[PDB]
């Protein structure tokens, strides 16, 4: 099990050359699985540093993370400052030794694909006429519980106030060096920083963040998410260039019979002009694709069954890796995804509801690597078979759903999920999703305040 560093999820086609040989020819499953960090990881390898090392990757005595960058923005001449300093503050973060576990993200509204309430420190991008003036910063967010355990619990992300950007890395290094010294000495399932804000207060923190960085926060400068999704497809950037963004389920990319999808990536890797991007809902992203282009690379990836059309529910489906490989698996996630999503396509298709979407995911085990915990419907592994159906989030993640039914079978599941998207289907507003709507209807209670008000 090995995971490199790769800020942004940006990877030159001479890189993924280098990685897909190695996954081929040195690790036991043969595949190479993208992650929802924006970063890969080889499974079971059998030298893998020198190989890193020689086409420029290294992988990651340090708590830190892939540290994330909205792949694919609306606006598409942001990405590149934007990914600009997702590099910085990753080099500027890289070795103090962090009790827990540090996670970063660079967001650019009105996405957030990266999941922003799920990491430690983010930094949300504000841009004045097609440039990058600041960022708003907002810390604590953290999704990990331990089952039955009420001292625990999955926790959004506080708005510090707004800074300007020449005061980044002072105050990347304020948030990281405070943590550091007022994290939990004494217990480790109470180190991470969304325990350590709720001990001290948000105020506390934040003014010791001010006092270290030798700034004052400016007030909180307006920002909209619309949602979580990828792009898939082709969409028009910056000059005469494309983004050709491929749907990759569980982003394992292997060779299956009649859907070459890793010699496919390869083909492509080989013409394509531009590089590639990992987002962090585990797809691809093709990169700069000249216009004159298009065809060549839509050819591959047509024939190779990497364009292979889903509903928009599997598209906003996730689940987190668990069996075979995790050793802290409880229930299937992955392997349980593929034919979980076949299920609920028929009861979205049986309620009229085939063309809309649900953001859905199964994590294998309370770590909550699959971020289930800010999803509208998500599944927690609780045993081989069973999870905890949490309902209640909302397409754009800034709520945690509460847990709605305890260690429960898939049968059990789609009866109640059939029953919950039947109403949906005919009570619902205009635009109203799924989360909302169970909130709105009375069927779950929302989560408001998580240290206080996650547990039943
Ligand atoms: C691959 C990935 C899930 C996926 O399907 O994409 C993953 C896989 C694993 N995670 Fe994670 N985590 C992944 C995202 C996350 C997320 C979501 C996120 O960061 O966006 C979370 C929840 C957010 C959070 O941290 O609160 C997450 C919370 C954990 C935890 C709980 C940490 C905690 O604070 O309590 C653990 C266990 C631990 O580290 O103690 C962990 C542990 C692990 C390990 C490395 C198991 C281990 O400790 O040996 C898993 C490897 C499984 C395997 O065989 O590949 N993983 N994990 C993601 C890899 C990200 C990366 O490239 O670094
Ligand atoms: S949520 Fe649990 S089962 Fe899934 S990858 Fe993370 S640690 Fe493993
Ligand atoms: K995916």
């Amino acid at each position: 099990l090995l995971r490199c560093r790769l800020p942004g999820g940006v990877i030159t086609t001479k890189q993924w050359q280098a990685i897909d040989k190695f996954a081929g020819e040195n690790t036991i499953y043969g595949s190479i699985r993208l992650t929802n960090r924006q970063t890969f990881q080889f499974h079971g390898i059998l030298p893998v540093h020198q190989m890193l090392h020689s086409v420029g990757l290294d992988a990651l005595n340090d708590m830190n993370r892939n540290v994330l960058c909205t792949s694919n923005p609306y606006e598409s001449q942001l990405h590149a400052e934007a990914y600009e300093w997702a590099k910085k503050i990753s080099e500027h973060l890289l070795p103090t030794y962090l009790p827990r576990k540090f996670k970063t993200t660079v967001v650019i509204p009105p996405q957030n694909d990266i999941d922003l309430h799920a990491n430690d420190m983010n930094f949300v991008a504000i841009a004045e006429n097609g440039k990058l003036v600041g960022f708003n910063l907002l810390v604590g967010g953290g999704l990990s519980i331990e089952h039955g355990n009420k001292k625990t619990y999955a926790r959004t992300a506080s708005e510090f106030g707004y800074l300007p950007l020449e005061h980044t890395l002072a105050v990347a290094e304020a948030v990281v060096t405070t943590q550091r010294d007022w994290g939990n000495r004494t217990d480790r399932k109470n180190a991470k920083t969304k325990y350590t804000l709720e001990r001290v207060g948000v105020e506390t923190f934040k003014a010791e963040v001010e006092r270290r960085a030798g700034i004052k926060f400016e007030p909180i400068r307006p920002y909209e998410f619309t949602g979580r999704g990828d792009r898939i497809g082709w969409v028009k950037g910056i000059d005469d260039n494309w983004h050709l963004t491929l749907f990759i389920e569980n982003g394992r990319i292997l060779d299956y019979p009649a859907r070459p999808l890793k010699t496919g990536l390869l083909e492509i890797a080989k013409i394509h002009k531009g590089d590639f991007r990992i987002t962090a809902n585990q797809n691809l992203i093709i990169a700069g694709v000249p216009e004159s282009e298009k065809a060549k690379i839509e050819k591959i990836a047509k024939e190779s069954g990497l364009m292979n059309a889903v509903t928009p529910q599997r598209e906003n489906s996730m689940a987190c890796v668990s069996f075979p490989t995790c050793p802290l698996a409880m229930a299937e996630a992955e392997r349980f995804l593929p034919s979980f999503i076949d299920n609920i396509d028929n009861l979205m298709a049986k309620h009229g509801v085939s063309d809309e979407h649900i953001v859905m995911r199964v994590t294998g085990c309370p770590n909550g690597c699959g971020r289930a915990m800010l999803a509208e419907v998500g599944l927690v592994g609780k045993a081989p078979g069973r999870y905890n159906l949490h309902l209640g989030g909302n397409r754009i993640g800034t709520r945690i759903p509460r847990m709605y039914k305890e260690n429960i079978t898939e049968p059990e599941i789609l009866a109640s999920l059939d029953e919950l998207i039947g109403r949906w289907a005919k009570e619902r507003e205009a635009g109203e999703g799924f989360g909302d709507f169970t909130v709105r209807a009375g069927i779950i209670r929302p989560v408001l305040d998580p240290a206080r008000d996650l547990w039943d």
